[PDB]
C-alpha cells in the first residue's frame, strides 16, 4: 500500500458536505413514538439483576460512506489515484436549542424555577477514514443482557463472538472487535475505537461524566482538522468511499417526575480530499 | 465571484465602529421597560403544551452598516475585529432588592447558569438553521418571532429535533430570532465568520473576560475576510449571562451588550 | 498624535513601582472607629423591598493612582512598554479560622474565601475610560460619596442604562469613587491605555489565583506602539475583588486584595 | 556515553500492546469472584483504629517487561547497539462504557432517576522506560496495616523496610524506595514515581480528588508523546528490555445501598524504538 | 555587574534536594504526637473573638539552604533550570482512613480536597516576604511562628489587612513562617523565582500533575538566573493539598513534600 506523489492538475482537490443526524434509541422521525427522536426512553437502574436493557435506551454510533468520484479508468494498473482526505470543519448543530428551560415536564430547578437545563453525562467523538471505523468492545458489567434482534441491531459483544460475554470483557478482550458499519446499530456503551487499528481513520473524542455537569460546547465556522498523519498523508478512501462517524450526546432532560433521558445533536461536515498516486 | 488583489492607496482602510443592545425578550428601553435585557420569568408549566411567551424567548442582535459606495469591482473586506461584552462588572452586585439569598441573612445569588455567547461578522446575512428542543412548542405567530413554522408555512413535525434541511432562515432582523431555535448553518455561511459557545447549568458560574487588547482575525486560509455585497457589513452577535434569581423562586435570563470594532480594506473583484 | 522615532540615549528608560491598597467600601485603615472592615464590604443583602438603597461601604470601587513623571521637554512622551503586575497577600486566603467564620459543617472548618470574583488592572497615559451600565435602573445609588451614573447625567437613570447608553460616560480619576457595580470599562474608547480583566460568580465558586515574579506583559499595540503619557503622568488602574467572607449568621461580605505593579517605560518622540 | 543513530534498513520497530486494570480484583479468572473484575470491592472507612485493608481495596500499576530482538551477536563489546524508545501514542480503552447510567445496582441520583455515573476519584499515569519505573513510598496514615506480603498480599513500605512504618512515611523517607517490577502487587495509594531516580525513564501522571467530580477523558489516535530528553535521548532499553508501566482510575461505582468501589479501565501502547549506538 | 558565563571542565554542576512539609506537626520524631506530621489539628472558627490560632494549625513555608562547592572579580554560581515535582500524590487516593467522614452513609471516605496551595522559588538569597492577613485582630503565638507583631514589635493594625510597606521580612528559617501570613514581596525578589497558586472551598477537587519531563527555565528577561552570594542556594515552597475530613466532621489541611533538582552554571560577575 505505497504512497506516492499527490497528483497535479485541475480538479484534483474536491469537497463533501454531509449531515449525520444523532442515534439516541429513538433513531426515526417517521413513526407514529417519533416524539422522542434524538432522546433516549428513561434511564433506570433496574433494582435487581440482570440488566436487560431496550434499544431505546442505547445510544448508537452514526456512520455514512459517502461515494467519491471514480479515478482509475483500468483498476489493473499498479498505479492508481485514490483520494485522500486532508482537512474537515466539522460542528455540532443546533446547541443553541439547549438554552430552552421551559419545556413543559422540565423537572423545575427549585420550587417555582426554571427547568434543570440539558445537562449531565456528554460524549463527543468524530472519525474521518478512508475505510470502516474499528470499534473495540468492553462494557461496565458483562453480565449485562444486550437485546438480541433479528433486524442487525443493536450488535453487541455478544452478537460478534456468538457466545455470552465473560468477565474479561470489563476489561480489553482482544476477540471483542468489530467494524462500524451501520448507522444507529453499535451501541456507544459497548463499543469504543479500536486503538490498536485504524490505520485509515483519524478519530477525535471526550467523555465528561457527572449528573449536572454543564454541557459546554463552542462552535465556529473558522475552525479546521488536518487529517494528515505524521508522515503528511491522510486516509486514503479505498473502493471510493469515504467513511464519517460520530457520537454527539449532550446530557440529559431532566424531566418532572424525576426520570431522565439522554439526548443528542446532529453534526456536519466539509471534508477536503485531494488526489493521491499510490502504488 | 473571484478575489483579485488588495487595493492600494491613501484611503484603503477603515474602521467600523458599533454596539449591539441585548434582545431577551424585553427589547426596548422606551415602553415595561423596567425589564429591558431581561426575558420574563422562566417556568416549565409542569403540564402541556408549552406556548412560550416573546419576552421569554432571547433573540439574535443584528445590524447591516452601509458602508461607504465604493463604484469588475471593488468591495469592502473585513480584516479584523476587536469585539467585547460591555457591562460584564454589573454582575457583582448581590443585592437585588427581590434577589433570592444563597442562604438565611446571605447575600443574593449572583446572576449565574446558562450562557451563551456568539458573534458574526460577514458581508451578507448570517445564514441560520433551525432545530428545536421539543417539536411540540408551540411558539407565538408572527404579528413576533420568526421561527420553523413561520419558514416552513406548517407545523413542525419530530425531524425538527433534529436538522432538517427545509429548516433555514436568514438573520436578517434585530431581536426577531429566537436563540432557542436558530444556530449558525455551518452548510453555509461561506462570506461570514462566526464564533460561539454554551454553558449549560443552573448556577454555573459565569466566567468572562475582557480586554481591548485582543483582536480576532477574520481572514480564511486563503487570506480572504468577508466581502461585503451592496456595501453592506453584517455584524450579528447573543450574550446571556445567565439567570437572575427572584425571591419567590422565579427565574429570568439576563444579556449584556456587545461592542465591535471593525477593520476593513478595499479588495478588487471579479 | 503622530508617533516618531524611540529616542536614544543613556537614560532612555525608566521604571515605576508602586502597589495599590484595594477599595471594597471601607476604604481607609486610619478610622479608629470602623477600620477593622479595611479591605471588606459591609454585608451584603438583597433589601427584600423596593427600591434597593445601597450604602457605600457595600459598594466596592477602582483604586486609582496618576503617577508623575520626570519632565521631559514635537516633542518626548513616556511610553509605557511593559508591566509587571501581581495580586499581593493571595497566601493569606488559606485561613479557614476567622473567628466568627461560617462553618462548612458542624465541627468542620469555615468556609473560605470563594465566590465572586471581578479582577482587572489598566495601564495609559490618561485616566481610564469607563461605560455605565448596572444590574437595575431603579437603584437609588448614594449621593455624590459615590460617582455613579446619575452624578455623570444630571439626571435619573432610565431602563436604558440597564443596557449600554452612551450617554453614560466617565472617566477613572478618582481613587476609591466609581462602583465596580456601576462602570466598566469602554472599549469605544481607551485608544491610550491597555485594560485586562475577567469575572467570575457563583456563591462559593473556588477562588483561583496564580502569582510569579516572573510575568510581564507586553503594553505595545499592534503598531508597536504603548500607552503616551499626556503630560507626564502614568495612569495605573485595578479592582480585585477575591470571593465572600461567610459569616456565622449567614452574613456575608466581599473581600478585596492589594495589586503590585512595575511598570517599565522609555522615551518617545510625537508630533 | 551514547554514541550516534543506527543508520539502515530495519532501524526502527514498533512495539504494540494493552495493560488491562489491576483494581483490587485483578483476574477474570477466577471462580467465583471475577465478576467485580476492573474494580475494587466496597471502600469504607472502618470506623476504628488501624485500618486493615484487604488487596480487593488496594488498586495498583499494570505494568509489562516486553522482550526486543536481539542486536548484538558480540555481547562482549564495548559498544553496542541497544533500542531507543522515541515516542509512543497512548490511549485509554473503553473510556465510551462510562455513559452507562442504568447498571442494575446503580445508586439513583434521585428518586426514578439514572443512576450516579461513574465519577469522582481519578489517577492516570504511564510510563515508558529501559529498566523498571522507580517508586517511592509515601502514606496517608502510617499506621495502615497492609496485607504482609509473605501471607499473599501486595509489597509495600513494610515490606521494603524489613520493619513496620513510622511517622516519616507521611512524608518522604528516602528509604522507602522500590522498583515496579510486578503487575498488580504495588499499591497506587502507597508508591508514586521517583523523581530523584528515573534518568533512563519518561513518566507522566496526574490525580483528579472529589467524590462526585467529573471523570473528563479525551482519546485520539492522532496524539503521540515524543520520549526524547533535552538532549534528543529516549529510554534506552538495558537487557533488550521495554518497561511499560501504568494505572488509570476512572471514578467510583455508586451502589444503591450507599457502598462504593473504584474502577479502572484498560490502556494501549504503541511504542516506537530506533537502534542507538551506546559506549 | 553580570559578565560572560565560564567556559570549562566543570562549569556545570547539578543539585538535588528533598523538603518535607511544614504544616503545624512538622516533626516525625516526636513522643505522641507526631502520628499528625504533614497535618495541621483541627481548624475550627471559635465563634468568638479574638482567634488564637495554634500553632500546629498554621502551615509554614519550607525552606533549605544548599551549601554549593567554593569558587574564589568573582565566579558564582547561577541557577539556570529546575526540575521540580510534589511526591506523594497517589497517597492521596486513599478513600479508607479509619476515621474518615463518609459522603454518604455506606459509602467510601471524603478524599483530601478542598484549599491548595502550591508554591516554589528558586533563588541566590532568602525569598523575600510580604506579611498580610485576613484579621489583623488575630493574635498568633509569639516566638515559634514569626508574624507581623514580631517584624514590627508592636501590633498590628487594620492597615495590616492590605499591603504594609513595613511588614515585611525574609524566609530564612523552615517551618517557621506561616502561610496565612506572609506571601512572596513582588517589590523585590530580583535574586530569585518563585511560582505559585492558590484554590479555595471546601471539597474543591485536588487535581495535581507530575513527570519528570517538566524543566522550568531559571533566566530572567536578559537571560541571567539567580546568583547565589555567599556560595549558598535558597530553595522555598508550600503544598497544601486539602483537608482530611474525619467522622467527627472536624477537618485538617494536609501537606506532601516537594523535590528539587537544579542545574548550576559557573558566571562572572564584578
Ligand atoms: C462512650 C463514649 O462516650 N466515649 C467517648 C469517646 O467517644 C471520646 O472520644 C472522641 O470521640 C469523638 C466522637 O465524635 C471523636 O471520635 C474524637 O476523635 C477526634 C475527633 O474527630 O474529634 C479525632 C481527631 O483526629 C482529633 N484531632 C486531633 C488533632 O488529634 C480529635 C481531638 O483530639 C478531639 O476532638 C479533642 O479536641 O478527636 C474522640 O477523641 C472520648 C474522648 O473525648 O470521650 C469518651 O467518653
Ligand atoms: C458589617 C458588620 O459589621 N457586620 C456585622 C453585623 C452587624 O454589626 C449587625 O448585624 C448590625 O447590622 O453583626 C454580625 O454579628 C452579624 O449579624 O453577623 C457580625 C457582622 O460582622
Ligand atoms: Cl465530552
Ligand atoms: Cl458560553
Ligand atoms: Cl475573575
Ligand atoms: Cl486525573
Ligand atoms: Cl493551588
Amino acid at each position: 500500500v505505497e504512497v506516492l506523489s499527490v497528483v497535479t492538475g485541475e480538479d484534483s482537490i474536491t469537497q463533501i458536505e454531509l449531515y449525520l443526524n444523532p442515534r439516541m434509541g429513538v433513531n426515526s422521525p417517521d413513526l407514529p413514538t417519533s416524539n422522542w427522536y434524538t432522546y433516549t426512553y428513561d434511564l433506570q437502574p433496574k433494582g435487581s439483576s440482570p440488566d436487560q436493557p431496550i434499544k431505546e435506551n442505547l445510544p448508537a454510533y452514526s456512520v455514512a460512506r459517502v461515494s467519491l468520484p471514480m479515478l482509475n479508468e483500468d483498476i489493473t494498473c499498479d498505479t492508481l489515484q485514490m483520494w485522500e482526505a486532508i482537512s474537515v470543519k466539522t460542528e455540532v448543530v443546533g446547541i443553541s436549542s439547549l438554552i430552552n428551560v421551559h419545556y413543559w415536564d422540565m423537572k423545575r430547578v427549585h420550587d417555582y424555577g426554571a427547568g434543570i437545563p440539558v445537562s449531565g453525562v456528554n460524549y463527543h467523538m468524530f472519525a474521518i477514514g478512508g475505510e470502516p471505523l474499528d470499534l473495540q468492545g468492553l462494557v461496565l458489567d458483562y453480565q449485562t443482557q444486550y437485546p438480541k434482534t433479528t433486524n442487525g441491531g443493536p450488535i453487541t459483544i455478544e452478537t460478534v463472538l456468538g457466545r455470552k460475554m465473560t468477565p474479561k470483557n470489563q476489561g480489553l478482550d482482544p476477540q471483542a472487535k468489530a467494524k462500524l458499519d451501520k448507522d444507529g446499530n453499535y451501541p456507544i456503551e459497548v463499543w469504543c475505537p479500536d486503538p490498536s487499528k485504524n490505520e485509515n481513520s483519524r478519530y477525535y473524542g471526550s467523555i465528561q461524566t457527572g449528573s449536572q455537569t454543564p454541557t459546554v460546547l463552542q462552535f465556529s465556522n473558522t475552525l479546521t482538522t488536518v487529517l494528515l498523519d505524521e508522515n503528511g498523508v491522510g486516509p486514503l478512501c479505498k473502493g471510493d468511499g469515504l467513511f464519517i462517524s460520530c457520537a454527539d450526546i449532550v446530557g440529559f432532560l431532566f424531566k418532572t417526575s424525576g426520570k431522565m433521558a439522554l439526548h443528542g445533536l446532529p453534526r456536519y461536515f466539509n471534508v477536503t480530499l485531494r488526489k493521491r498516486w499510490v502504488k
